[PDB]
């Protein structure tokens, strides 16, 4: 029993984590195979990044102007392009660390773990989720950029997040592995903010699952209700609406408890409608929304990776 | 900026995992030069963990009787001691995976990561604190034990939990890696509670310079109090009294934000005495205790691992 923010292990990862500097710009790249991925935004100086033309800025540059060290080994770089908002450095190294991967662009609400890095060194591991409105809630300092989220499936790393910049309100922004950021967001130091963000619904539904799984039951009603008036009730909360695909990701865990999708929906109405009442739910005193219904399965059924 | 509950990188202690079986109880091993350290009830029957004789148990055994795997290779067991609530198994291979270590006993109050693991592959990361009670708010199940606790510094992992149960609350209670028990607490399936848990006060303003240094002020007051009347009115609220040397170790905090410890403590007793008024601090509802004034300091100024 139990119930934590459980990140992935991150052994992996902290294997593919390189220092890259270009001019006096010094962020993390990602070394898979002889490639290092990293934010294009190590070609710009201070003065660059307030309005960067990066096609400009990487045609001056060539092989030699990047440094990459892995440890107290540089790696020759000999081939370099922009893919997006992301620059890849070809090696004259293959990376012997390099785990089973793969790129995926995740959805909103999906959550991944962060090693959070600078100097290509390992800070720490949390857990993050894609917010509705495209960032996430990090801890990031400068010198992070290039630090990446993933998930593990067994063996395999997918990759899902790479590090570029803070928005106001202390939230971040970043890019998948192929340089597309999550969002509206520029890789520019301009004015900009993110949307206003939502409540991930079917995570909430996945933690109010977690906490019946541990014992804490108090919240259940003796209702049911139906998805379209539990969506009406929701939406007032700034609540994502549920749909059936989410009812039926949250099969397993309704099949585990007993407990009908609907059954819980009338539970979370009466939370919304009434608030805690100075209770907790799996010791927290607010919804939470940033475990997905396959991160509850995993942590109470002790997936494991190899 | 943000501030997020961060576990270490677990890398270094992946790679010391392993499975240890006997008849047919499998728990989790840590695999360190040619020692392999596990709980002792791997020796027992589900029959025998209601009043196990240990020393009894063990006799009868010898070392081809401990089956140790890492990945698809089996350690031949070549030697086998008790010490205190621990087994060693010396096996004939050194880990060439091991890191440099220490064996700590921590205090009250310190946190660690754990890496939660199953039939020695790993589930997650996550922290956690000793908590004044001895025991730790964790996230395990059946086939969790002998999954470990550690800090790092630079590049030396300090081991300071190994698991062993579950206690009613479903909080968690284990040894240190010369495995004597945190608290009072034997290894035998017999009723056995927690004391009552306290609030870790220095925790507590860690996480409060944590809040002013992310920008989140508006439960700064203008009044100051003695370390005497901020411990009696702490006292009420079961909190921990702070005593100097916890103010000594707020110190760099305190000169990083300009905030004087006592100042800080004026703060609190307002928190204290008069609830946060529907208000939040680092998105938090509550208080929380599990950051030290170390785990601040780290996060916010970005100290690494090699
Ligand atoms: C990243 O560049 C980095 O870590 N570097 C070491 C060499 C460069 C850095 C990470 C940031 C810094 C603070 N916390 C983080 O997450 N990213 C940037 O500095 C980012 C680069 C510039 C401007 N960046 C910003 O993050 C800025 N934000 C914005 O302008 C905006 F979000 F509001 F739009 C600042 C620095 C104001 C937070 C570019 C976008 C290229
Ligand atoms: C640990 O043995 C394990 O993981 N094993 C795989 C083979 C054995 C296990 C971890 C527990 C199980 C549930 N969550 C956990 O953290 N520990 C035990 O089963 C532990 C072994 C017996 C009884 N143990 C208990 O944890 C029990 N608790 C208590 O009796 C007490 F805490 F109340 F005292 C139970 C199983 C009731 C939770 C011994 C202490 C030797
Ligand atoms: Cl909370």
């Amino acid at each position: 029993s139990g119930f934590r923010k459980m990140a992935f292990p991150s052994g992996k990862v902290e294997g593919c984590m390189v220092q890259v500097t270009c001019g006096t710009t010094t962020l993390n790249g990602l070394w898979l195979d002889d490639v290092v991925y990293c934010p294009r935004h190590v070609i710009c100086t201070s003065e660059d990044m307030l309005n960067p033309n990066y096609e400009d800025l990487l045609i001056r540059k060539s092989n030699h102007n990047f440094l990459v060290q892995a440890g107290n080994v540089q790696l020759r770089v000999i081939g370099h392009s922009m893919q997006n908002c992301v620059l890849k450095l070809k090696v004259d190294t293959a990376n012997p660390k390099t785990p089973k991967y793969k790129f995926v662009r995740i959805q909103p609400g999906q959550t991944f773990s962060v090693l959070a890095c600078y100097n290509g060194s390992p800070s720490g591991v949390y857990q993050c989720a894609m917010r509705p409105n495209f960032t996430i809630k990090g801890s990031f300092l400068n010198g992070s950029c290039g630090s990446v989220g993933f998930n593990i499936d067994y063996d395999c790393v997918s990759f899902c997040y790479m590090h570029h910049m803070e928005l106001p309100t202390g939230v971040h922004a970043g890019t998948d592995l192929e340089g597309n950021f999550y969002g509206p967001f520029v890789d520019r130091q301009t004015a900009q903010a993110a949307g206003t963000d939502t409540t991930i619904t079917v995570n909430v539904l996945a933690w109010l699952y977690a906490a019946v799984i541990n014992g804490d039951r108090w919240f259940l009603n003796r209702f049911t209700t139906t998805l379209n008036d539990f969506n009406l009730v929701a939406m007032k909360y700034n609540y994502e609406p549920l749909t059936q695909d989410h009812v039926d990701i949250l099969g397993p865990l309704s099949a585990q408890t007993g407990i009908a999708v609907l059954d819980m929906c009338a539970s979370l109405k009466e939370l919304l409608q009434n608030g805690m009442n100075g209770r907790t739910i799996l010791g927290s005193a607010l919804l939470e929304d940033e475990f997905t219904p396959f991160d509850v399965v995993r942590q109470c059924s002790g997936v494991t990776f190899q």
